[PDB]
């Protein structure tokens, strides 16, 4: 009844693709949602209409939807938010719902990370 | 001795440098490093060569570049190894480039409580 959909950036490079799928596989590990997607804002698909409508599909009644993005920008104010609708410029049923979350930020997670990357780990 | 430089893309908006300031911060509060420098490819100052020469001229011989970027792409194998003279088209330096975030367990965590709004 609710599903977690992933969107990143999108690039030529395949990379930013490959970080979703792999992110959204871990996700999917966890078995904390009936439905986990992907789509990507740019260069790729599947496209972020076309994961939400995929959601939909599957039976969704709740859609979250987490930017894969470290900061926000123009992108997550903008180009997204009109994506999904939720702003003044994909068609989303009555009994469904988008819940638009916040970008990565810097958690302190992050700053871990960030460590390990800085002694090769 | 050593330098701990991060940097990230740069945007119009001031929402990209002021996450690379935070982390940066949250960085110097580990006491982990005796430099600690942010520059931005784009948009923005510190630009990434002025982040360099200001580890340099504080006294780092070891500068290790952190891309506070999630995935690979053209700015991490082009123009951020560009900027930092390790590809075609510094001292006595070493600069040491660090791999970017990638899809680690801890963003999966992170992820995990944005949906949730937490
Ligand atoms: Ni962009
Ligand atoms: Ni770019």
């Amino acid at each position: 009844m609710e599903a977690l959909v992933l969107v990143g950036h999108g690039t030529r490079l395949p990379y930013s693709k490959e970080l979703l799928v792999k992110l959204a596989e871990k996700v999917k590990e966890r078995n904390l949602f009936p439905i986990v997607e992907i789509g990507l804002m740019e260069f790729s698909e599947p496209t972020i209409p076309q994961a939400v409508k995929k959601a939909i599909e599957q039976g969704a009644k709740r859609i979250i939807v987490v930017p894969v993005f470290l900061a926000h920008g123009i992108h997550t104010t903008r180009d997204i938010p009109r994506l999904l609708g939720l702003i003044e410029d994909l068609e989303i049923p009555e009994d469904v719902e988008i819940i638009y979350r916040e970008p990565i930020g810097a958690d302190d997670r992050i700053v871990d990370i960030i460590i390990d990357r800085a002694f090769g780990r």
